């Protein structure tokens, strides 16, 4: 009974009387997302609704409320507030106009300057959590929200690890398939570096539409990823060299010579970035594609 410490980090009053006009914009196995009007204020809220009997290991939830709030960032989703509602916790959020990047790789094509400022963004937020000792370990598309002003922030907090000097690797086989790392697939103990390869993934899926192996089933995904390691892309030649050496700094088999996400904003790749204004026509085409979906 550590659900003693998750009551006391919630606010408490009515969250269905502090707020109205709620509109499901997303769902999740972590939840579904809703946006609402503050009663009071009139300010906009992105509220996540998460059932806490379907999450059997609840110092995840604990983790993930003390992760936001104490490591804000321009490229992290901001916390708000919290309540617990029965057998439901609530978390609130501001709210972003946009979308998610899993919208635009599915339903665009990026250039490479694009590409590169998603990635800057990206590490940011990586090189930050990192500092404070956080690891992500869900780095994937669906876990970055795009602002129709420009901005790239990261979401999705219930996977995250604290290390210390002490207990400076983790050992939980935690990820979404297609995107984890080989030292996490094949139960080695890992660091911070396993969230730079989840972001060579991502690279992928702007440049391919989807992770590699992606029309395997995950299980098969798993035996993939450590038989190969490095992944292949299906076209290599369509890329520049400094975009493909920075694939192999971020998708780098051996942990030790794999970039940080320090090392790793000093690339080349990431000079050509456009300013993220060049990412709002992407936003507007992938709410044009998915109209209907
Ligand atoms: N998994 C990521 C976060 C949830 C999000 C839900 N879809 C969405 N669609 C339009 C706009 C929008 N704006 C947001 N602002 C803040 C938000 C959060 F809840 F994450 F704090 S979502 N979100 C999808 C991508």
């Amino acid at each position: 009974e550590i659900l003693e410490k998750l009551r006391s980090i919630v606010s408490v009053g009515d969250p269905k009387k502090k707020y109205t006009r709620f509109e499901k914009i997303g769902q999740g196995a972590s939840g579904t997302v809703y946006t609402a009007m503050d009663v009071a204020t009139g300010q906009e809220v992105a509220i996540k609704q998460m059932n806490l009997q379907q999450q059997p290991k609840k110092e995840l939830i604990i983790n993930e409320i003390l992760v936001m709030r104490e490591n804000k960032n321009p490229n992290i989703v901001n916390y708000l507030d919290s309540y617990l509602v029965g057998d439901e916790l609530w978390v609130v959020m501001e709210y972003l106009a946009g979308g998610s990047l899993t919208d635009v790789v599915t339903e665009t094509c990026m250039d490479e300057g694009q590409i590169a400022a998603v990635c800057r963004e990206c590490l940011q937020a990586l090189e930050f959590l990192h500092s404070n000792q956080v690891i992500h370990r869900n780095i994937k598309s669906d876990n970055i929200l795009l602002g129709m002003d420009g901005s790239v922030k990261l979401t999705d907090f219930g996977f995250c690890a604290q290390i210390t000097p002490e207990q400076s690797k983790r050992s939980e086989m935690v990820g979404t398939p297609y995107w984890m790392a080989p030292e996490v697939v094949t139960r080695k103990a890992y660091g911070p570096k396993v969230d730079i390869w989840s972001l060579g993934i991502m690279a992928i899926e702007m440049i391919e539409g989807e992770p590699p192996y992606l029309n395997e089933n995950p299980l098969r995904a798993l035996y993939l990823i450590a038989t190969n390691g490095t992944p292949e892309l299906q076209n290599p030649e369509k890329l520049s060299a400094i975009f493909r050496d920075f694939l192999n700094r971020c998708l780098e088999m051996d942990v030790e010579k794999r970039g940080s996400a320090k090392e790793l904003l000093q690339h080349q790749f990431l000079k050509i970035a456009k300013p993220l204004s060049s990412l709002t026509p992407l936003i507007a085409a992938a709410k044009e594609a998915t109209k209907n979906n």
